[PDB]
């Protein structure tokens, strides 16, 4: 992998930061705030990539640190939303009282170089943003260029092309971070991992031979590919749950689920869970209460 | 219970929102975004209070949504460390070229007016955060009111006044924000609940008479109160595990687990997971993989 991109990302995020409030340009800070989240990615990425390779698995997190990718996801798509909040909002400011770029020279410079910078990251819409995002402050740097504006005369057009595009690039970001806002709350919600169709999973746990019920399927994703599926299932007591056990772990594993555990409990009261917490007062703090 | 509360903070971020940007002042643009924040707060609020006395539970969210108050948590956090962010970025921006308030007459009644929202809210350290934010507001106000500073006349100390305390209370948010990121992180990380001590639970799990050996021990924590306790357990082929499962069952009852699911797999390599997915290459996948 690569780690200079960290440095570099950090720099340049300080570098549009101060170029933005110096040349008075929202897409340049719309910008420094899109390679802010893009390092805050790439924190991420390092971090799970420290995670792996030397697992620690504790008596802290049990299942380990792999859901810190997708927690660093969201809280990074959070971030993204609420700079992009105060981006438009500013924009919105500007569209009413219009300013100029102090130093359009400095914007198309520092625009130019993100550019690339977001050329040679792609090289070595979510990823588009970037590129597009120094394209529109090129654009904007340009116009305030081949068309100067004088100080005394009073903003033209020219001082409502930076808010415009702004806007534009605030709603192409949002329309990239929402959908991961989605998947990844969806992830960490305890929800069924979208790929696992869990009617049909249902529907053959049932058709399973020699099993009287199924209670308390809880499906849940760890993180891409990490599907846990915790389930309660009740088999008559005569008969065993060996051949039970095998045909619901080949089904999990046939439906991509293979960290199953499967509770056998023995067997119109015979549908309840038979191992409940050991007091009647804990249906309260029971997922499924009976 | 009261939702005007929502309906009055809503209008009130606005207000807010407006005032700041028309008085110039980052501390009530501040504390516009800590009532953003609280807001968001508020919806999460009503989204729980939703979910509870109504639930679902469906194919599609086997625990249900309760980890929705947790992921609001910590989406609304860190949307405030954001705003903050930019916050704190703009007032250092002012404490190198400082500005003055344009109209100090509604900063003050804007700030009294959301100190009196706290209040009011009150009577129906986050808590002290939004008043000392008021406060500050209403504080910077009054400096511009007692000494009126013409335009003609350069930035006095008074200039410096606004930036310093929104800094001031930029730390004081974050340092709010920063532990409920981390409780709610440790939560959605699928890390064990804080209460529960795992040193002396997998000691008197061990201790349990007639079990052989203890593995995949999944202990995490669905919402305040609701700690899930997946597990596989070793026992004797020749014995059952009826009353290793009662004093399982009881143990993690005391402390404090009441959703355990309990997996009995019969007995150097007698220690390993007897119930892996059922391909050698499922082991990839395995979480906690042997």
């Amino acid at each position: 992998r690569l780690l200079f991109m960290l440095v570099l990302t950090v720099a340049f995020f300080v570098a549009e930061l101060v170029s933005g409030y110096l040349g008075n340009s929202i897409a340049l800070l719309s910008d420094s705030f899109n390679m802010l989240s893009d390092l805050i990615s790439l924190c991420v990425g390092l971090s799970a990539g420290y995670i792996a390779r030397r697992p620690t698995r504790g008596f802290s997190a049990t299942y380990g640190y792999a859901r810190a990718e997708v927690v660093g996801a969201l809280s990074n798509a959070v971030f993204l939303t609420a700079l992009c909040f105060t981006i438009f909002v500013e924009a919105v400011l500007r569209l009413a009282r219009p300013e100029r770029i102090d130093d359009p020279e400095l914007v198309l410079i520092v625009g130019v170089l993100g550019l690339l910078v977001n050329v040679v990251g792609l090289l070595i819409l979510h990823v588009m943003g970037d590129a597009l995002g120094s394209v529109v402050v090129v654009i904007t740097a340009i116009i305030f260029y081949v068309l100067p504006l004088k100080s005394e005369d009073p903003c033209n057009w020219q001082c409502y092309i930076d808010p415009s595009l702004t806007v534009l690039m605030v709603i192409i970001i949002l329309s990239s971070a929402f959908p991961l806002i989605k998947e990844t709350a969806a992830i960490l919600l305890q929800m069924v991992p979208k790929g696992v169709n869990m009617e049909e999973l249902m529907s053959k746990l049932s058709a399973v031979p020699g099993i009287s019920s199924v209670h308390e399927v809880h499906i849940w994703e760890l993180v891409s590919g990490k599907i846990i599926a915790t389930l309660h299932i009740k088999y008559p007591k005569d008969r065993g749950y060996q051949d039970a056990s095998t045909k619901i772990r080949e089904i999990f594993h046939h439906a991509g689920i293979h960290n199953v555990t499967i509770q056998f409990e023995n067997v119109d009261l015979l549908l309840l869970c038979n191992s409940p917490c050991i007091s009647k007062g804990c249906a309260k703090q029971l997922c499924c209460p009976p």
